[PDB]
């Protein structure tokens, strides 16, 4: 079933409801939220206007009551966030996370049946 | 008085390095100011708005310029972005958007050419 998002940084990004487990197999929003919290300095610095939405689209993925297919962000969302933010991360010794590699995400409109989220 | 370097930890590295006491809250010291603005620190880590830190610091540790010799407020638009981002969460958690940082107390950028204000990013 769908639950109201309780991860504070992921409220106000365009949708209200999520469902667990997410694609990292976090079992609760609490677990997901403790991890995504670590990205707050990157979000504050605004290296990319897509980052916040992108992070939330994976940590608290959108839930629709009638839809049971997973709705990842589109690859393009990831690409923009990565292009904006990875240089700054690299500058702090952080590589772009392995679990966030964009090639794992569907391309917008490539497959009619495979929907995804574009900001 | 007096153009002093900013010591409040939250407000270091926000884009200007100097402030002046007292502020609009009648804090006589940065230590007094810091104790209050640091109560908002969890909201900064929550990142309901990227503009929140700058907006708060522009109030509590206002910019001091050796060339202006008067207070320089954030533009209304800075407040409006912080508030649009963070008011919903503050209201949900039971904390009203405080009246001291009402956006209608701030100048709209360029509405009167002689009334300056700081915008950012
Ligand atoms: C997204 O959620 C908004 C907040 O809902 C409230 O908080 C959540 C966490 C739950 O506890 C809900 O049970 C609460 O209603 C919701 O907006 C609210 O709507 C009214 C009742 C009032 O509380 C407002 O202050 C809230 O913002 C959103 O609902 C949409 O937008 C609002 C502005 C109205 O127009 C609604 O009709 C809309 O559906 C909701 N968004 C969606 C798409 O459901
Ligand atoms: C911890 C407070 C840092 C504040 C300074 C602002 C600089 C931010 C850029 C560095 C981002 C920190 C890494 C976040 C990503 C991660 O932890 O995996
Ligand atoms: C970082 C330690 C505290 C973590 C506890 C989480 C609390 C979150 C409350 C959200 C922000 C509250 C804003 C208070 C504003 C005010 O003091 O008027």
């Amino acid at each position: 079933v769908c639950q109201e998002i309780t991860v504070p940084m992921c409220r106000g990004i365009g949708y209200n409801l999520t469902h667990m487990p997410n694609q990292f197999n976090h079992d609760t929003q609490d677990e997901a939220g403790l991890e995504v919290h670590q990205f707050w300095p990157l979000v504050e610095i605004q290296c990319s206007p897509d980052l916040r939405f992108f992070l939330c689209s994976m940590y608290t993925p959108i839930c629709l009551p009638d839809y049971h297919k997973p709705l990842p962000p589109c690859r393009s969302v990831c690409e923009r966030a990565k292009a904006g933010c990875s240089p700054l991360m690299r500058q702090y010794g952080f590589a772009w996370p392995e679990r966030m590699s964009c090639d794992r995400l569907p391309v917008l409109g490539r497959d009619a049946e495979v929907l995804c989220m574009d900001y």
